[PDB]
């Protein structure tokens, strides 16, 4: 039992940030950070507006007054509103005392983050994810879960990396980061839109490999070794992403500590791809995970 | 469809109660509640110590100023201690504010429950685990580690049902509830220790499939039926924990949400078992998953 896990960071610097916002009878989840409030901007649609909504004229029609945001039941006054891309920025009049140091940054396909999944702007769960090659993120959400946001914790600093808003109709999901700007090319209208076909995170693959080694599983280690540019090859003919300059640099730590090279852990994954693994488990599974990421494997490493 | 993952509570009222206490060289992490702080006795032991520790001698030889317990960057002043079967409750002359409504429990095997991993006194990660049939639990815990609790949260209340002690040579860990006895066999102190052989949570397995139903992953079901006596027959014959009339009636709700009654599931289990999964994958699983109870699916899933 390698003690290899997914986890979440914790979240209570997040938890001291989310508010629920009310329009009407429409209500979601908002992120309160100093004095300003971002929630998804379809908080505004009526039924009747989600197919297509023309967000400006919606928005015309709003005041300040119109917004009822809400600690738990307590309300904060809105003193005023903007639209930001897909998202609504409302000042209030009490600057959050819970904020914490954070960043706003944008994730890029194959990077993973939390998820504090919020309902009436009370935090529910929380679980790690990936951002997948597609621009959608396998998540588990319910109605009134719009809002919630994916996070990473470094050291005391929190950088929000994702807000949701919505499914599509494979039972993905999509959302924005947090200056509204979608993940992917979809859009914020109560219409089917497709994902793009999805393809398998090298990056993590090999990050999983690299964690069996640590753990004393080296089976599929071998004498050989393969360029860059052919692995990128015969990896996206198996609907694996191609890995780049920065994949490579990431994994110097894991190559470093285990002594195996990039290049021959490319070729060893190289081999399972065309092998399989006929019959064989690699850190107690037949399938090779994809969402664990190089960064997981050495934070576990040691306390 | 909502999608699945093993999820879990969210930790900001935990972590507002987490400490370091260090005695001697020896640290590791406390719960802070009201006025006590709660930790593994052991931060008493010294290396040796731990091979065959005597902790009554051990705790007469300290005082109150033997611990230094610190919150963040300011240090707790112990004004009394005592130890309850494997913990330390050492009070202090400061109230936690931050202290949740609580209370202690102790759970069964099959339960699940959060775990807040933590070092030096401060939180790392979160994630889910459930009390193994033989007392231990697969968890993910490095030195530095004890003290770390597992908990669930019920409303506002928080039920504290873990406290980390130990590894075992296998890789799978051992603890406490907050009285400080230990679930299992087990004993703190710095030997290699099996468990008893492990069994598969069978209303977890159940609830997971049903976890899959709803999600759309529904290759597994047949027009088969069985008896619950005739389950049980096959279940115990492959290590699974029989089922009883009150676990039946646990899974009530998802079997009137799927339509899918408890019995004709059991009769697509004992299939898997008989057969395997042909190389198929369920939820994106290779086998079958027992640790996610029916209350952890239908916490996601309606
Ligand atoms: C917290 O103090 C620490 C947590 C463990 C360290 C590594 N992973 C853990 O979960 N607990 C311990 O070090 C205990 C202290 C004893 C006094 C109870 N000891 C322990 O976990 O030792 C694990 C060893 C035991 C011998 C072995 F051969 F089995 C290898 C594992
Ligand atoms: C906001 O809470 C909500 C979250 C979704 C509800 C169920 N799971 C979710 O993730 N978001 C929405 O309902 C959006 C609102 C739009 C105006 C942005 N709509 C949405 O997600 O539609 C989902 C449907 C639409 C396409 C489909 F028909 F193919 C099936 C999914």
């Amino acid at each position: 039992h390698s003690g290899f896990r997914k986890m979440a960071f914790p979240s209570g610097k997040v938890e001291g940030c989310m508010v629920q916002v009310t329009c009407g009878t429409t209500t979601l989840n908002g992120l309160w950070l100093d004095d300003t409030v971002y929630c998804p901007r379809h908080v505004i649609c009526t039924a009747e507006d989600m197919l297509n909504p023309n967000y400006e004229d919606l928005l015309i029609r709003k005041s300040n007054h119109s917004f009822l945001v809400q600690a738990g039941n307590v309300q904060l006054r809105v003193i005023g509103h903007s639209m930001q891309n897909c998202l609504l920025r409302l000042k209030v009049d009490t600057s959050n005392p819970k904020t914490p140091k954070y960043k706003f940054v944008r994730i890029q396909p194959g990077q993973t983050f939390s998820v504090l999944a919020c309902y009436n702007g009370s935090p529910s769960g929380v679980y790690q994810c990936a951002m997948r090659p597609n621009h959608t993120i396998k998540g588990s959400f319910l109605n009134g879960s719009c809002g919630s946001v994916g996070f990473n914790i470094d050291y005391d600093c929190v950088s929000f990396c994702y807000m949701h808003h919505m499914e599509l109709p494979t039972g993905v999901h999509a959302g924005t980061d947090l200056e509204g700007k979608f993940y992917g090319p979809f859009v914020d209208r109560q219409t089917a839109q497709a994902a793009g076909t999805d393809t398998t995170i090298t990056l993590n693959v090999l990050a999983w490999l690299y964690a069996a080694v640590i753990n004393g599983d080296r089976w599929f280690l071998n004498r050989f070794t393969t360029t860059l540019n052919d692995f990128n090859l015969v990896a996206m003919k198996y609907n694996y992403e191609p890995l780049t300059q920065d994949h490579v640099d990431i994994l110097g730590p894991l190559s470093a500590q285990t002594g195996i090279a990039v290049l021959d852990m490319c070729a060893a994954l190289k081999e399972l791809l065309q092998n399989g693994m006929n019959g064989r488990t690699i850190l107690g599974s037949t399938i090779l995970e994809d969402e664990f990421t190089p960064f997981d494997v050495v934070r576990q490493c040691s306390g």
